[PDB]
């Protein structure tokens, strides 16, 4: 569409359906993910968010991103570290895996953050909006399936204490996106990078799904 928010939604409509229909997400949605499979994805998201947020800090003041700087409400690294401590123990740092797909995803994040900051928004959009949408639905499935403490330990990643109304917040995040100044050509590259983002996620779920059945 015209506004970035709508252009992104329109451009990723297909890959999104493909992402939720991946073998791994379907099993997860039916409550058939194992503790080992869950530990794997969370370990992968750790590296992913560590890189993403690393690049966000680098570009937090660049106008091509700045309007979307939400460290207190969205950043996931700290939450993910609490989850690693929970699922892997005090030495999770040297214990967590780092799959090829994960490095490949991380690799793209650092290129974007380093040489194409004007595209970072596509990666933030893909991850954070999903976390406040389907991530919230998956959080409840994980709760019944894994049987974790009602205290929230092990699922800090799915919890956003500063966002009491995710629907409202997503609206504000979209409004901020439509505030970004960029030529029509950069906007197209941004929607395209968003596709890649989903793809990176899709191929990750394919890799992880293959590691489990293995
Ligand atoms: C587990 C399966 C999933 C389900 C059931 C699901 C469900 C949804 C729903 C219902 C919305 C619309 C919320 C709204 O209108 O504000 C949404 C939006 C979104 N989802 Fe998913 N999702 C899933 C997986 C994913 C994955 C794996 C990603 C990314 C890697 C993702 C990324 C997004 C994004 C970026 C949006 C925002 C779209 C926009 O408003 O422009 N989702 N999702």
């Amino acid at each position: 569409s015209q506004d970035l928010s709508e252009a992104l939604k329109e451009a990723t409509k297909e890959v999104h359906i493909r992402a939720e229909n991946s073998e791994f997400m379907r099993n997860f949605q039916k409550g058939q993910v194992s503790r080992e499979g869950f530990k794997l994805v969370m370990a992968s998201l750790y590296h992913i968010y560590t890189a993403l947020e690393e690049e966000i800090e680098r570009n937090k003041q660049n106008p091509v991103y700045a309007p979307l700087y939400f460290p207190e409400e969205l950043h996931r690294r700290a939450a993910l570290e609490q989850d690693m401590a929970f699922w892997y123990g005090p030495h999770w740092q040297e214990a967590i895996p780092y799959t090829p797909a994960t490095q490949h995803y991380v690799k793209r994040l650092h290129e974007v953050g380093g040489t194409h900051p004007e595209l970072l928004v596509a990666h933030a959009y893909t991850r954070y909006l999903g976390d406040l949408s389907g991530g919230q639905v998956l959080k409840k499935i994980a709760q019944k399936a894994m049987a974790l403490p009602s205290s929230g330990e092990g699922l800090a990643f799915f919890t956003f204490p500063s966002i009491d109304n995710p629907t409202k917040f997503k609206q504000l995040y979209r409004a901020r996106m439509n505030t970004l100044e960029m030529t029509p050509e950069v906007k197209h590259r941004v929607t395209e990078e968003a596709k890649t983002a989903f793809l990176l996620n899709i191929e990750l779920f394919e890799e992880l799904q293959a590691l489990l059945t293995e």
